[PDB]
């Protein structure tokens, strides 16, 4: 599925990742548009072996088992397949996780640079949560 951006604001919100571990809202929005432009089934391959996985392009070396990368540790205990339904429960607990980790948000690579130290109000503007 590919989401509309306040359509995918309010399922943040309502699964509560609205300040999940110190993340407003729009930190979410932000990351999911940089990485995969909102779309669950988004899909690249690494250098390294490891492939990104839907609309917050979790990484299979480290967080789901996708059976062809080299020294993967399925953090999440999950197939990554799980990870491009329509359906975002399975992504957004894997996400929550993630961001428990010492780096935080800064996992995410399109966080890093698009979205850290910026003004996000743009991303929830309009969206009416
Ligand atoms: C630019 C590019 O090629 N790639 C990006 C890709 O980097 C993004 O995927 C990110 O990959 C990085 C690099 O592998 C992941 O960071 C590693 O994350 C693990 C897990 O948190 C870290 O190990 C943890 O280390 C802490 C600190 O020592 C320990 O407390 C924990 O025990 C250990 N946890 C476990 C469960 O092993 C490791 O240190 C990180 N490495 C570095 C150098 O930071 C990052 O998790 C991963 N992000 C996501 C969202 O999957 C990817 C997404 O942006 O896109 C591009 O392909």
């Amino acid at each position: 599925k590919v989401y509309d951006r306040c359509e995918l604001a309010r399922a943040l919100k309502a699964s509560g990742m609205d300040g999940y571990a110190g993340n407003s809202l729009p930190n979410w929005v932000c990351l999911s548009k940089w990485e995969s432009s909102y779309n669950t089934q988004a899909t690249n391959r690494n250098t390294d072996g490891s492939t990104d996985y839907g609309i917050f392009q979790i990484n299979s070396r480290y967080w789901c088992d996708d059976g062809r990368t080299p020294g993967a540790k399925n953090v999440c205990g999950i197939r990554c397949s799980q990870l491009l339904t329509d359906d975002l429960t399975v992504a957004i607990r894997c996400a929550k996780r993630v961001v428990l980790d010492p780096n935080g948000i800064g996992a995410w690579v399109a966080w890093r640079l698009h979205c850290q130290n910026q003004d996000l109000r743009s991303y929830v503007a309009g969206c009416g949560v």
